C-alpha cells in the first residue's frame, strides 16, 4: 500500500524541472488506510498557486491506489523546501 | 553498553501505528538525555497535530521508564522543527519501498 | 539549462569564506524558462546585508544564460541556513 | 585560520551528551577576521538555561584565536536542533 503510493506518486511530473514530485523531494508525509489516503506535500516555491495542478495530480494518482476513496492532500510551506531536498537521481538529471 | 545506547535500543520496540516502523528508525526522536533518576527526550509527530490521545508518546514514555535508575520519564512532544519521510533511516526507507 | 545555471553560479564567490555560493549551500531553488531565470537563496548570517552584492553577483551570473533578459533573485532566511549545507568538497576546502 | 577555529570548538563539550560542540551539530556558522571572531550556535534543548556555559566556553576558546580581541558568540535556535545533525562519530559513539 505505501510501496505501491510511492510508485504511483513517481508518475507525477513537476513540469518546472521536469523531475517527479518523489525525486524532487516535494512528499513529506504519506499514509493509506482505506477508504483514505493522506498525503502532505509542498511545491518548490513558497506560495500558493492560483491552480495546484501538482497537488491535483497527486491527488488522482494517489485515488487509483486498492481501497482508496477519500484522498486528502495537504499542501505545506513547512518545513520550506530547498534543492537539498533532491535525491542523488534527480541531481544527476539536473546536472546539479 | 552505555544509558544513551540502551535508551536507543529500547525506542526501537515503539512502533507507529500508521507506518508500522519504530519511532527511531522513522526518525521521529529529536532529542535523547538520559540522567538518573530522569530520561529527557523530545519526539514529533509524523502528523502536525495533538492527537486525542497521545499513544506513541505514551510508549515512548513506559519504553525509558525500563532503563536502569530512571524513575521519571519527560516525554515532550513538538513540532520543530516539522517532521518529514526525509527524516527516515535507510533502513526505514527499504521496508516502505521508498 | 538547469545544469548550465548551476554552472554559472559556481563562479560567485562568497567574500567571507572563500567559496562559492553553490559549496556554500546557499541556492535553495532555480529555475530556467527564458526569457526569465529564478533562483531563491540565503546568506550565512541572518539579516539583510547594507548592500547584498552576493544577491546581485547571482543576478549577473544568470544574466548570461541563453534567452534570459529577467533574472529575479529572492533572499530569504527560510529555511535558516547552517553549515550542515556545505557541499562535501566545501568542508573539505575548510578542513570542516 | 578557519580551522584553528574548527579545532578549537572541537574542545568544546558538552556535559549532557558528553560529546564536543562540533560533533553535537551545535555549531551554526563560523565567522573570524581579527579582531573579530563571530561564531552562530545552538543549544540540544529549546530555551537559554540560566547560565549558557556551552556559550561561554565557545567565546573563551575563540578568544585565543591569532589576533582575536572581540567574539560575538550568538546561541540561536533557528532552525530547531536535533540529533539528525550529529556527525557520524557522534553517533557510533552515544551508539545510536
Amino acid at each position: 500500500l505505501e510501496a505501491q503510493a510511492w510508485a504511483l506518486l513517481e508518475a507525477v511530473y513537476d513540469p518546472e524541472l521536469g523531475l517527479d514530485v518523489v525525486n524532487l523531494g516535494l512528499i513529506y508525509d504519506l499514509v493509506v488506510e482505506p477508504p483514505r489516503a493522506y498525503v502532505r506535500m509542498t511545491l518548490t516555491t513558497p506560495g500558493c498557486p492560483l491552480h495546484d495542478s501538482l497537488g491535483e495530480a497527486v491527488r488522482q494518482a494517489l485515488s487509483r491506489l486498492p481501497g482508496v476513496e477519500e484522498v486528502e492532500v495537504e499542501v505545506t510551506f513547512e518545513p520550506p523546501w530547498t534543492l537539498a531536498r533532491l535525491s542523488e537521481k534527480a541531481r544527476r538529471l539536473l546536472g546539479w
